């Protein structure tokens, strides 16, 4: 037989409370898969919203929740060019708050030197995603200004560091004004809350200018749209009024996108990298344990965490 391990598993679609710490099948060696023992698994909007059936892809319960995740190599197959031992990144739809992870081999990223687990867990979903949006989509350039909204979530984050690892000024609102002092240390330039006047007052900020760029994680938007100088762009990561005037509005799906590109990955993973051996580490709010994730993603829905959340096994 299989063996067993832990895994948090959704035993209904009624959110977190529906989570379950227990035993389930051990995944299992296979010509095609690649075994990771799980250091950390990240904690993103998809697992959460997946707990709740309100997904885009809607999973039927019984089901282990989670997307991303980072640790070791315990098999992989011949030619792969991935061994036993290797510290590597691990992304599938379902599967990653558990012990053990099988993945396909072209979801297996090395994970960057400089890093420890819960910090390259958190590259995952979110930096993939921006560096794809800056670097692909939007064509963020050294010495633009970036208004970067929802600022301290884990996509605001990951568009914080890698805008500034990129050259970019940064202006970060945040709708949790406690917030504020955690995202000046990611290093945002200036941090404005979301208040009444703040489209405003991010054009003062640029000398009435605008911004060249906006990223949307949140869709108070017509507000965002105002900000935005000639020929700035939008992210969104809508109604669209007379007030676009010559600014874009830049989709941005990553899933998708990878889909029809894989080999692109390769590129964002060594961008991402530099980045990395440059200085930059992903912040790395809360390591729960995760016999405890239930409460871990109580509190993620809650709105609890700046940065990332991780569940360490």
């Amino acid at each position: 037989g299989p063996g067993s391990m832990k895994a948090i598993q959704a035993q209904s679609l009624s959110g977190p409370e529906g989570l379950v710490y227990t035993d389930v099948e051990t995944p299992g060696a296979g010509p095609n898969v690649v075994v990771v023992d799980v250091k950390a698994a990240g904690v993103c909007f998809p697992d959460y919203l997946m707990t709740k059936g309100e997904y885009q892809l809607k999973m039927e319960p019984p089901f282990v929740p989670g997307i991303e995740t980072a640790g070791v190599v315990r098999s992989a197959p011949e030619g792969s060019g991935i061994k036993p031992g290797d510290r590597v990144m691990a992304f599938n739809f379902i599967g990653g708050y558990a012990e053990r992870v099988a993945v396909a081999p072209s979801n297996i990223l090395p994970t960057p030197p400089q890093l420890d687990d819960a910090e390259a867990v958190a590259l995952i979903a979110n930096y993939h995603t921006m560096y794809f949006a800056y670097a692909r989509r939007g064509q963020l350039r050294a010495g633009e200004t970036v208004l970067v909204l929802g600022a301290a979530g884990g996509i605001g984050t990951a568009a914080i560091q890698i805008a500034k690892g990129m050259g970019a000024k940064v202006i970060a609102v945040v709708n949790r004004t406690a917030a504020t002092e955690f995202v000046k240390s990611v290093g945002a330039d200036i941090v404005l809350p979301l208040e009444e006047g703040w489209a405003k007052a991010v054009r003062e900020a640029t000398g009435g200018a605008g911004v060249d760029m906006v990223v949307d994680p949140i869709g108070a938007f017509d507000d965002a749209v105002r900000t935005l100088a000639s020929e700035g762009r939008l992210l969104v990561v809508k109604v669209n009024r007379l007030l676009l005037r010559n600014a874009s509005l830049i989709g941005v799906a990553w899933g998708e996108f990878l889909r029809t590109h894989a080999d692109y990955l390769y590129e964002t993973q060594a961008g991402l990298e530099k980045l990395v051996a440059e200085g930059m580490r992903p912040p790395v709010s809360a390591r729960i344990p995760l016999s405890e994730g239930r409460q871990a993603l109580q509190d993620f829905a809650d709105g609890k965490v700046y940065g990332k959340m991780v569940l360490v096994p």
